[PDB]
C-alpha cells in the first residue's frame, strides 16, 4: 500500500498502557484485566526519512481516526501533542516533519524520538494517571523505552 502501516498497542516499560485522556491527550496507567480494551490502538505508518538499521522513521496515528501525535513549539518548549487531519489526505509517505518520529530499537525496547526536535522521546510519568509527553532527558526519572505489541487489525 503507498504508505505502509500496521495496528500496535505500546506499555511503557513499567508497564503502563495508553488511554485517552481527553480528545487530544494520552495518558498512562497500570491497567489489566477488562479495562485492558480501554488502551489506545495506534496505526504505526512507515514514512519517509532518514533511516537507518536501528533507526526507522514513522509517523503515530490512532487507529480508525484522524488523530496523529505532533510535536510543537508551544510556550517556547517542544511539546506532545494530537493533532487533527484532513481524514481523505491521510496517511501518506511524506508527513510533514512535526509528525514524524525515529523509532530507536534498544534493548529489547523502542524509544521514539522527535524528528523536529532531536534528543526529545515521547516519555511517560513514574506516577499513575499522567499525560503522555515529550521529555529532553533520558535516562532519568521519567520512562522513555517501551515495548510493543501488534494487533489483528
Amino acid at each position: 500500500a503507498p504508505v505502509r502501516s500496521l495496528n500496535c498497542t505500546l506499555r511503557d516499560s513499567q508497564q503502563k498502557s495508553l488511554v485517552m485522556s481527553g480528545p487530544y491527550e494520552l495518558k498512562a496507567l497500570h491497567l489489566q484485566g477488562q479495562d485492558m480494551e480501554q488502551q489506545v490502538v495506534f496505526s504505526m505508518s512507515f514514512v519517509q526519512g532518514e533511516e537507518s538499521n536501528d533507526k526507522i522513521p514513522v509517523a503515530l496515528g490512532l487507529k480508525e481516526k484522524n488523530l496523529y501525535l505532533s510535536c510543537v513549539l508551544k510556550d517556547d518548549k517542544p511539546t506532545l501533542q494530537l493533532e487533527s487531519v484532513d481524514p481523505k489526505n491521510y496517511p501518506k509517505k511524506k508527513m510533514e516533519k512535526r509528525f514524524v518520529y525515529n523509532k530507536i530499537e534498544i534493548n529489547n525496547k523502542l524509544e521514539f524520538e522527535s524528528a523536529q526536535f532531536p534528543n526529545w522521546y515521547i516519555s511517560t510519568s513514574q506516577a499513575e494517571n499522567m499525560p503522555v509527553f515529550l521529555g529532553g532527558t533520558k535516562g532519568g526519572q521519567d520512562i522513555t523505552d517501551f515495548t510493543m505489541q501488534f494487533v489483528s487489525s
